[PDB]
């Protein structure tokens, strides 16, 4: 066949079907969309739209029109099982579609809280569009919200939350926040401008509990015996990679749909990108599984390249943003296993960045308000070249001629 089967409509589907048009692919595009809206941003979730007048579709990556002048068959459906023999996509609503090429963008899905009444009505999640509108919605007649995992989406929410005047507690299991994604310095920040605020927070504790009267919420119990009350519970403890379809059909996975350099599956006519996909990373020497809109273009940008001509080993350098409150958070690299830490700017100013080293060489750039910084980052780390500890703290040191 010649049809290229598109599952997912988020990020990454949505660019792969772009991607494969301007590059002229003369097949079919089908994009399986399971949500009732046209394909949509994820970043202004837990951001501007939550204090938006929530506008239906102003997330909308395109209007409808631009799916049929473009030649991208929007399906309002949902793929349930894949018969790679027959090289045909069963989607849920009993139709099948065959397909020459079949890419998975399916991303990946809240981790539900395990704890008892945490399915109660007022313990919601953050991750669609339809969670944020009901988030959106419910503040107003809550005074009261617990937010349960300190990482960027639940900070995001939780400077909304209080901007609002609802009271906020921030439940973190790590001695810090964000402690997967950024270093101590960026935490600790983070930890004051928060508090400053009036947001309490919480370390080194878990929930176990949902305390609730009737079936309304009451408070949060947490793994030290305490009890934070409140009205409203917030959770983001992580995300499951959207796996199980592809797993079904015999593809192997572990934390996401395996896949080559080329973001192939060990089934050529299978391909998976975006939060979905645990790729090869040659720059990395690693495979790894990378939530970002960097991550779910670039990568739809490398198949896209492929199914028409050029096959190419990805190599999107990563690079991450968040936005807090009034502060901008900037990351461009990746610092795991960081041994040295050298701040660039003031603290104090509210205007930095943490160069951040790892045996000598520089790994990454977390940025707080100082885009400058990162631009440096953007272009120097890609060419793997860097700057020293004692350069990125002297401010009379020039980094565009250092990066020119
Ligand atoms: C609230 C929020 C804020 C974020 N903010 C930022 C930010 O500021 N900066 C940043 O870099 N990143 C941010 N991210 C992360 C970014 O949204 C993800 O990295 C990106 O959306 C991943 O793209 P994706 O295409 O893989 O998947 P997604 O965008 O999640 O889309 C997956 C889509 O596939 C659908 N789907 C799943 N399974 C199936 C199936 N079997 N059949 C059909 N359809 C299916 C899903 O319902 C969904 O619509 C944020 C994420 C969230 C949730």
């Amino acid at each position: 066949n010649d049809t290229v089967l598109i599952a997912g409509a988020g990020h990454a589907g949505f660019q792969v079907a772009v991607s494969l048009r301007q590059a002229k692919y003369p097949g079919r595009i089908a994009l399986i969309n399971d949500e009732k809206h046209l394909p949509y941003q994820r970043p202004p979730l837990s951001k501007a739209y939550l204090k938006s007048g929530g506008d239906p579709n102003s997330l909308m990556f395109r209007p409808e029109k631009f799916f049929q002048d473009q030649a991208i068959e929007l399906i309002s459906d949902r793929m349930v099982s894949i018969d790679r023999e027959g090289r045909k996509l069963l989607l849920a609503s009993g139709t099948a579609i065959e397909y020459g090429h079949l890419v998975l963008a399916t991303g990946a899905r809240n981790r539900m809280l395990d704890v008892p009444n945490a399915s109660l009505p007022d313990v919601l999640y953050l991750r669609t569009l339809d969670e944020s509108e009901v988030l959106r919605q419910r503040m107003p007649d809550k005074k009261h919200v617990v937010v349960i995992g300190a990482g960027f989406i639940g900070l995001e929410f939780a400077a909304t939350a209080r901007a609002k005047g609802l009271e906020v507690d921030v439940v973190e299991l790590a001695p810090r926040v964000m402690a997967r994604v950024v270093t101590p310095e960026i935490s600790s920040y983070f930890h004051d401008r928060h508090s400053g605020a009036g947001i309490r927070m919480h370390y080194g504790v878990r929930a176990t509990e949902i305390a609730a009267e009737g079936d309304r919420v009451t408070g949060v119990v947490l793994s030290d015996g305490n009890t934070l009350p409140c009205d409203l519970v917030v959770v983001g403890v992580g995300v499951i990679p959207n796996v199980e379809i592809a797993a079904a059909a015999g593809l192997p996975t572990a934390a996401g749909i395996i896949v080559d350099q080329q973001l192939l599956t060990s089934d050529p006519h299978i391909s998976a990108i975006g939060d979905c996909a645990l790729f090869e990373s040659v720059r990395f020497g690693e495979t790894m599984r990378v939530e970002s809109v960097q991550n779910a273009t670039d990568q739809a940008r490398c198949v896209a390249a492929r199914l028409t001509g050029d096959a190419k080993p990805y190599d999107g350098y990563p690079w991450f943003w968040s936005d807090q409150g009034d502060d901008k958070l900037q990351i461009v690299g990746l610092t795991a296993g960081f041994d040295q830490v050298v701040i660039r700017g003031s603290v104090a100013e509210r205007s930095f960045s943490a160069f951040c080293y790892k045996a000598g060489k520089l790994i990454g750039i977390e940025s707080v308000n100082r885009a400058a910084d990162h631009v440096f980052g953007r272009k120097i780390l890609p060419l793997d070249k860097s700057v020293t500890p004692e350069q990125a703290a002297d401010l009379s040191f020039d980094l565009k001629k250092a990066a020119a």
